């Protein structure tokens, strides 16, 4: 399949490289699979998704996106325009009020809230997780992270957006997960990306168009945003067959585009996210 004029970071995940505009990819487009958007909620009213979203869990009044930052991050997973995996499902779990602010224990709840709810859902091709989120090192919030890992989850997660060594963020930290680093148009290393040892790929942090609410969209940058595009990818290879939740990080840095990203510092993977699709 061919989607012309799609946004840039879509276009990157599926090319060798830079600077082009259609994004291709298998048809079946994360049919079967499943993501959770951890995050501050997902508008499942808006046109881009399809039916394909819902609310599953919140912790505050509403489970109601008034954020924004989630709908944006479950557009990038799997909206019809802006989604890497075009026909997933899509499970927001409200950890985050609507200033996009969450207590940790809230975060580590929503976490084991998954690793169970998957159970009630049916993903015969496997389940992501897409954690836009993050703060300082916690012990307890990189567990929560394992544990989910551990379930059979995939589990990416942002690297954080203070141009630091992700060791001191969390749950960036946690080495069993996939943490995601941001890159941009021109594969240079995001100026805000987060890096380290801990690192396992780079997907596209800047200046990246998706959903948001009010049926909108806008263009907005994060390592937070290359997350989504690397569980979106997850997603999509799981329900071609090519891996499985416990190795989708690996299988992902594997079969990634190599040394193509400038300013990375030295001990961080030069890995960006790559569909590897033969139209």
């Amino acid at each position: 399949a061919a989607q012309t004029n799609a946004p840039w970071g879509l276009a990157r995940i599926s090319s060798t490289s830079p600077g082009t505009s259609t994004y291709y990819y298998d048809e079946s487009a994360g049919q079967g699979s499943c993501v959770y958007v951890i995050d501050t909620g997902i508008e499942a009213s808006h046109p881009e998704f399809e039916g394909r979203a819902q609310m599953v869990k919140t912790y505050y009044y509403s489970s109601r996106d008034g954020n924004g930052h989630g709908t944006h991050c479950a557009g990038t997973v799997g909206s019809r325009t802006y989604g890497v995996a075009k026909k997933t499902q899509l499970f927001g779990v409200k950890v985050l009020d609507d200033n996009g602010s969450g207590q940790y224990s809230t975060i580590i709840a929503g976490m084991d809230f998954v690793a169970s709810d998957k159970n009630n859902r049916n993903c015969p091709k496997g389940v992501v997780a897409s954690l836009s989120l993050g703060g300082g090192y916690s012990s307890s919030v990189n567990s929560a992270a394992a544990r989910l890992q551990s379930s059979g989850v995939m589990v990416a997660v942002a690297a954080g957006n203070n141009n630091a060594d992700a060791r001191n963020y969390s749950p960036a930290s946690e080495p069993s997960v996939c943490t995601v680093g941001a890159s941009d148009r021109y594969d240079r290393r995001s100026s805000f990306s987060n890096y380290g040892s801990v690192l396992d790929i780079f997907g596209p942090g800047t200046s990246i168009l998706s959903t948001w609410i009010g049926g909108s969209t806008r263009s907005i940058s994060g390592t937070s945003m290359a997350t989504p595009h690397v569980a979106g990818l997850a997603a999509y290879l799981m329900t071609l067959g090519k891996t499985t939740a416990a190795s989708a990080c690996r299988y992902i840095a594997d079969t990634a585009n190599k040394g193509d990203l400038s300013n990375i510092p030295f001990g961080t993977v030069n890995l960006l996210a790559y569909n590897n699709y033969q139209a």
